[PDB]
């Protein structure tokens, strides 16, 4: 006869409805001799001012996210509470044998969006006919306000059990393209059966089209995923992705293949996928020095189109069956994706790597630290010839990498050229999604700022037209893909 309690720590945005603050779970249904349950809670005046209404929600599901994020797959009743009240009661009959209770709120309109712009509440008492039950707290509540915050892909959406691997792209016309692994049966990588799914926004991420499967996987060893995105200088959209067996199961004669698809109408329609594995490695490769290589995949998220028009993604390539490590090469095209070539080797024992354009026209590459090498720090390299040749740049190091994909944006802050990098803070785990700012002139990283506390993994970022940052992250143990919008001052002033 015990209650367990979880405070909620997901972000919120103005005017959102029925946002959970804390939820509690009874160990058992109320007994037949129970007439009413009554829950007492604490809620600071600072939180009270930022909400317009409270509610007690009752459900037969114990959910991770806000109940409306499940688009009806969670069933609940909702009972309002005056914001000034600190207790509420409900009849056993109305609970109808259910065990999961949520204290939720409607978020007001005003906001300052600073680091201290947070919301919290705590359940202090759950009494059944005046008998307090033992209460155990597993997590506190702290919900930060952002300019935008929306779960774009939630486990269960459209009948897929899971979602992973976010990719985000803003077009020259302002269209937002969001893509992801639709991980149908569970959260594991290829060779599992996986689709590529998409949603679009034409209003800067205020609203999003219904999700559309654009590449359908056809069974185990026949799925697709790990999408990266660019817009070419001629204006076409380009996705690149892998499909087939797993990374370490690929071979020269039976590869996990690399594909590209293009769109000429802002992501509405896409060309039938085109196998470009033969430009890279394996049995159909024209370069005999790469015909015995085993595997290649481009880092999911975004590529980079250079000022010349050269299209680039970083591939991480397995050259030997005698080792489980990868080497980085830039995959590029100077003819709008018609043909593809590889740079010289950019990193030895690398992994998922990302590119960004330096103020002086050099290319900066950020390299995932796979295998807890060295000091468990993120790796960096530099190229001065548009990605053809590379050199390690230790002076950019200085942030921890638990072994996870992330992203870079070149931005101006207070007149000064800086790199914004997204990565889990950890330590040594995929936890607390954070961003850092690297100052070009001083060569020092900022202290991290945690955007989403809790389990956090892959992230992609884009610069919106008005300077806001779109931040697309893997939140939680069973992952939802979440689009968050903030400006730099919200995080760093
Ligand atoms: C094609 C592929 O396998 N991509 C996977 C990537 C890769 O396995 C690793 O980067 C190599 O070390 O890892 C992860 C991961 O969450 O860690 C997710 C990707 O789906």
């Amino acid at each position: 006869q015990e209650v367990t309690m979880w405070g909620d720590s997901h972000g919120v945005a103005p005017n959102q409805v029925r946002r959970t603050l804390v939820k509690v779970a009874l160990s058992e249904s109320l007994p037949p001799g129970a007439k009413q349950i009554r829950i007492g809670f604490s809620l600071p005046k600072e939180t009270e001012e930022k909400v317009t209404a409270l509610y007690l929600l009752v459900s037969d599901s114990l959910a991770v996210r806000d109940l409306p994020d499940y688009k009806g797959r969670v069933s609940y009743d909702s009972f309002p509470i005056s914001k000034e009240d600190r207790t509420t009661a409900l009849s056993a009959d109305s609970v109808a044998g259910r065990r999961f209770f949520y204290l939720a709120a409607d978020i007001g309109p005003v906001a300052s969006f600073s680091r201290s712009d947070t919301l919290t509440a705590r359940v202090e008492e759950v009494a059944v006919d005046g008998r307090p039950l033992p209460l155990k707290e597993l997590s506190p509540a702290s919900r930060r306000l952002y300019r935008g915050y929306e779960a774009l892909f939630v486990p269960g959406d459209g009948g897929s059990r899971n979602y992973r691997i976010p990719a985000i792209l803003k077009t020259a016309n302002g269209t937002l393209i969001a893509m992801a692994d639709r991980r149908k049966y569970n959260q594991t990588d290829l060779p599992e059966d996986i689709d590529i799914v998409m949603r679009r926004s034409t209003d800067g991420g205020k609203s999003w089209s219904d999700p559309r499967i654009i590449v359908q996987g056809e069974g185990r060893n026949h799925g697709f995923g790990d999408v990266a995105l660019v817009q070419t200088q001629a204006g076409k959209l380009l996705m690149i992705f892998v499909g087939g067996v797993g990374l370490w199961q690929s071979t020269p004669d039976r590869p996990q293949r690399t594909y590209i698809s293009e769109s000429r109408d802002e992501g509405l329609t896409w060309s039938p996928p085109r196998d470009i594995t033969h430009f890279i490695f394996g049995k159909d490769c024209a370069d005999p020095g790469r015909s015995r290589w085993l595997a290649s995949f481009c880092a999911s998220g975004q590529g980079l189109v250079l000022p010349s028009g050269r299209i680039t993604f970083v591939a991480a390539i397995r050259e030997s069956g005698q080792e489980y490590v990868l080497n980085n090469y830039v995959l590029y095209s100077d003819d709008e994706g018609d043909t593809w070539q590889l740079s010289d080797c950019a990193y030895r024992r690398g992994d998922e790597a990302k590119l960004s354009l330096m103020p002086d026209g050099r290319v900066l590459m950020s390299i995932r630290n796979q295998g807890r090498q060295e000091s468990r720090q993120r790796f960096f390299a530099l190229s001065s010839d548009d990605g053809l040749t590379w050199e390690r740049a230790k002076q950019f190091e200085g942030i921890h990498d638990p072994g996870c994909n992330g992203a870079m944006l070149q931005v101006k802050r207070n007149g000064r050229d800086q790199v914004l990098h997204s990565l889990p803070l950890g330590p040594d785990g995929r936890r607390d999604g954070a961003v850092y700012l690297f100052d070009h002139v001083s060569g020092r990283w900022s202290a991290p700022v945690v955007v989403n506390s809790g389990s956090s993994a892959y992230s992609d970022m884009t610069l919106l037209a008005d300077g806001t940052i779109g931040y697309f992250v893997e939140e939680g143990d069973e992952i939802s893909l979440v689009f968050i919008r903030f400006v730099l001052d919200d995080l760093f002033d």
